[PDB]
């Protein structure tokens, strides 16, 4: 009585494995996985099964796995006794005998083929899947992973890999002291409110995303959907300028890998295209939401109506001007803000050339700051930041890492914006300044959840994050300013359908 | 064959348990602790037993406890049959018959006596050890709990609590003698470098890990500094920097503190407190003399404030000790036009300061409460630009104030201490001001890094067992927040370790 897994690596939504009788990818990471995973053993004077189809052993070249011990499912193969490393059994039921007798055995892999895995499961000798999640989908398969039974469920999720602009994903599949946890619990029956922990608790397991992944949530997309699950569980019910109320708490942090994926959020389609334009827009300097309206982008027009210019103070102001906001403090920080439409060439502080300049000029000083907080002109803007300020670092190994300190996170609608905006401005300074992009971490003072999204965030919270796409520039630009949409490749992005939510005025 | 528990509150410093009979302190949430942790059983048909010295029965005024069973330990007491929840032994071995036969005990716990806590110690009976360190020092004591053999590790230690201004802790000490995802992770992380971001991020080693028995109980919020430094020592990277002396540095880190129960004031070494006030009331002034530091006796902004300095930074027709428009001129005169630290600016400028106080009580729900040093216009004027740049501030709907801080660069063994304590004590005087109670102070941090002439300090301050935070307190309520004065300022109960000295990166 021994251990069994199934190593397979499938596609994200079909499950493909198999093409004309080879991989429809060529992943190397992939096959150093399959090999650590199955050389994997405790006793040094015993070694792993590794159970595969015949026409799996053909894909293979029909040659022996270094240190392993092969198991060939087939009807028609030569009980060969020749080489001790290669062995061939008539069916799936028999070739388990590897726990029966044969000590030398210590662990048993089903390594391949559609029928091998389908009769596995079926037959219930599966006790671990080590699954290999693929983001290729719009190519050709004619071999399938069956679907995983309910009997199983997943307790681990790594982080999203890249190779040749592949996504990829490795998740792990299961079928299924005290005296800390109860003095904690006693203190926190004594002391209220008043012990920091019962102000922080631990989310519910009926709002937390893909609960059975309890010690393995290192998919950085969970920094989003625990902070989602965080604001549920502790939120103070709190009113604000706007008619909706929200679940708020203060303080909290996400981290993002940057290197091998881009953080655009899964478990809901996002509009990537709106968010470039909203940052190329503050690149330029452009405080003229006609600009954004006219290229299909309305993401500034509640916060640029007459009604709401009037509302708050602003009725001499024409229709979409919405005042020095983000990118005119960018770009002419202090500046005498007049309409949209004169010139400030020359005026004001340019934030963002001296950040280059200082980039790529100095790039271990501890000053690449970005701040869109004056409060000379907080007045005059038809919105305060809310991404208030940004820090930049560069790493020895050439990486641009980005801090964010926002001061009022939407997690509804501004937050997955904010994540790939920040992203997207990143990866641009990497380039213009000659680094790579590294991590992104964003930290926020009021993070809420409006109540009219409630049943929204709790549908994305149902389901399981996919693998982050790539996103990559088709060229390399001269200046910042130069970047356009059909320059951004956005490459294995499946997400979940969108989740409609409106916003507060 | 069952479990038993030593249960005892001592002083923080000479462990001190008694005096004159009784308590040398009068606490209630650690009498409710003592009962809820003696009560906690299983079998709802089984009863604890709790065992204690005659002296200690008589201080508890010989009644019994209740759904409990006490054994008093006495060579006179008579060993009385009327009383089922009362019974009584000639020595504390007889006593531990409660394991060999007596399956209604399910826990024992012994309760109190020094002569009990030092024979059962020794004779090695006790399994755990629920200890409640209580920070006073300055009274008077007859009876001690003896010291903690080397057989027993700390596993937890809770967060500071505050009761009549005096500060306590509850720690657990244990004596001593799946690994599919462990494994996997391993061989993701053998397969990708770097490439794996855990890689960049991991976690740190034994030896530069503060206390490392205590694995899943770091409550005590003084661990978020220390566990910071240890983070820094096994994952920074070595850069240089402005200054001669190079650092280990990361990128992107945060620290939480409580302050309803406490006030965050490093225990694993004495810190300049009054230095900090100064310093922070320097700011609060809107004033940019470092002459009235110096004159003060706080020397913190000298080095960054010399004739031959501020020649090398290019001001040198800067006034010896005038650092230009940075902290407290931004707070009270943000965008003003600086000249000297002699002239008047009454009036220039934007007032951050009094906006926030007006906002903190006329809108404390909005969501714009922000204090920013930022000032892309006044760098160059600057004799240091602003290391902790920007700050928010919350009402909570039970009326507390809490406070986040962005810190573009942290000097952790030197300026980190500072602003922690800085910031605690500034949004408690917001608070004050402003009708509420402290509440949490978050820390985000940049260039989280440690300076190479530091290292063996820091790792000096590793070695030392944290103690819980102090209190502070003000002794009058000011109308405004700029009269506050060092002598209004309390504090209860700080007992650190000496005083650790690190030099200066000028
Ligand atoms: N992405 C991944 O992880 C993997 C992908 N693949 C891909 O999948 C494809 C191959 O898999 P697949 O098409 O399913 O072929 P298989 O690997 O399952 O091999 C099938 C053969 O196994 C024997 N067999 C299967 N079931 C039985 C049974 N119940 N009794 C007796 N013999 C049995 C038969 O051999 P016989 O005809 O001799 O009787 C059968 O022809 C390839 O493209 C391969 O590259 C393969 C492994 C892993
Ligand atoms: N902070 C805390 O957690 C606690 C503090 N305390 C404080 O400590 C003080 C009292 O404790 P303490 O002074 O140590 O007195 P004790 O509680 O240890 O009681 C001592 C008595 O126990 C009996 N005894 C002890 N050892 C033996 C033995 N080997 N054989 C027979 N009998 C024995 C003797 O009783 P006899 O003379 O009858 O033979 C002895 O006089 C009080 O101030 C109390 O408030 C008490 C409990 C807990
Ligand atoms: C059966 N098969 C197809 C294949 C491809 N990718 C997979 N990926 C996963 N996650 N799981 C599988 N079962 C799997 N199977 C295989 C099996 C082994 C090798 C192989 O060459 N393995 C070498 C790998 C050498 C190296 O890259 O280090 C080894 O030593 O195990 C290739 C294809
Ligand atoms: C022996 N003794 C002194 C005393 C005081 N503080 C301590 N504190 C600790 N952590 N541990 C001790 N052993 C301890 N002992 C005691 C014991 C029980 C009670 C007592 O009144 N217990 C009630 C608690 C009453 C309450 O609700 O406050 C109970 O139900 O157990 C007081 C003093
Ligand atoms: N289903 C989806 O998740 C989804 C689908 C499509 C879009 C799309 O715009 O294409 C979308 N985003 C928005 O509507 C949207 C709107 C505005 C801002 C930024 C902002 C400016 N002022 C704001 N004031 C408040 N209260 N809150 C905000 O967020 C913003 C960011 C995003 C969401
Ligand atoms: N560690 C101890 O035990 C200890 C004991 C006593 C004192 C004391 O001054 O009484 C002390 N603090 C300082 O010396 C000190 C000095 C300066 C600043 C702020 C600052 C301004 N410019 C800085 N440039 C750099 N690189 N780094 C800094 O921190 C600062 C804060 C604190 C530490
Ligand atoms: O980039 C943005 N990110 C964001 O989260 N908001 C949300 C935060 C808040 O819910 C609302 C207005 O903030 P406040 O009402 O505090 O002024 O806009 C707006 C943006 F433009
Ligand atoms: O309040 C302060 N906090 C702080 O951490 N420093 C340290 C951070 C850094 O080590 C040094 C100079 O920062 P920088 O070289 O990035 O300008 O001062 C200075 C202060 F005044």
């Amino acid at each position: 009585e021994k251990n069994v897994s199934i190593v397979v690596a499938a596609s994200v939504l079909s499950s493909g494995i198999g093409i004309n009788g080879q991989l429809p990818w060529s992943i190397s990471e992939d096959l150093k996985f399959f090999s650590k995973i199955t050389n994997n053993k405790c006793d040094s004077n015993k070694k792993n099964a590794l159970i595969m189809g015949r026409k799996t052993w053909d894909s293979i070249g029909r040659r022996p796995l270094k240190n392993r011990i092969i198991v060939v499912i087939s009807s028609s193969l030569p009980q060969d006794e020749a080489d001790p490393n290669v062995v061939v059994f008539r069916n799936l039921e028999d070739s388990i005998e590897n726990l029966m007798n044969d000590d030398s055995i210590e662990n048993i892999f089903v390594c391949g083929g559609e029928s091998i895995y389908r009769d596995a499961l079926k037959d219930n000798f599966v006790d671990r899947i080590y699954l290999t999640r693929v983001a290729l989908e719009d190519i050709e398969f004619d071999t399938y992973f069956p679907e995983i039974p309910e009997t199983f469920l997943p307790v681990y999720m790594s982080q999203t890999f890249c190779t040749k602009n592949i996504s990829y994903d490795f998740m792990i599949f299961e079928k299924q002291l005290k005296s800390i946890d109860d003095t904690v619990d006693l203190l926190g029956e004594i002391f209220g409110i008043r012990k920091m922990g019962n102000r922080h608790k631990f989310p519910k397991e009926e709002i937390y995303n893909t609960p059975s992944i309890r010690f393995g949530r290192e998919h950085y997309e969970f920094q989003y959907l625990d902070l989602l699950s965080r604001v549920l569980e502790n939120g103070a019910y709190r009113e604000n300028r706007t008619g909706i109320s929200t679940y708020s708490i203060f303080g909290q942090m996400m981290r993002f890998d940057m290197r091998e994926s881009f953080p655009l959020l899964t478990t809901k389609k996002v509009a990537i295209r709106s968010i470039f334009e909203e940052l190329i827009w503050f690149i330029k300097g452009d405080t003229n939401g006609n600009h954004l309206i006219e290229k299909k982008v309305y993401i500034w027009s509640g916060n640029g109506s007459k009604e709401y210019l009037e509302r708050i103070g602003l009725g001499h102001r024409e229709e979409n001007d919405l005042g020095p906001i983000y990118g005119f403090q960018w770009r002419h920080y202090n500046g005498e803000y007049k309409t949209m439409h004169d010139d400030y060439t020359g005026v004001g502080v340019d934030q963002l050339a001296k950040l280059i300049e200082t980039l790529k000029n100095n790039p271990k000083d501890r000053r690449h700051i970005l701040t869109a907080w004056n409060p000379s002109a907080l007045s005059q803007m038809a919105l305060p930041p809310c991404h208030v300020l940004s820090q930049y670092y560069v790493t020895n190994d050439n990486c641009l890492s980005c801090n964010l300190y926002q001061r009022s996170c939407d997690l509804g609608l501004g937050s997955p914006f904010n994540i790939a905006s920040y992203a997207i401005l990143t990866m641009m300074l990497a380039q213009v300044c000659g680094y790579e992009p590294g991590e992104l971490a964003i930290f926020i003072g009021d993070a809420h959840i409006y109540e009219n999204h409630l049943t929204q965030l709790k549908e994305q919270l149902s389901r399981t994050p996919r693998p982050f796409p790539q996103l990559k520039f088709k060229r390399k630009v001269e200046n910042i300013e130069d970047f356009k949409w059909e320059d951004i490749e956005l490459i294995g992005y499946y997400p979940y359908p969108t989740i409609k939510m409106d916003m507060a005025v």
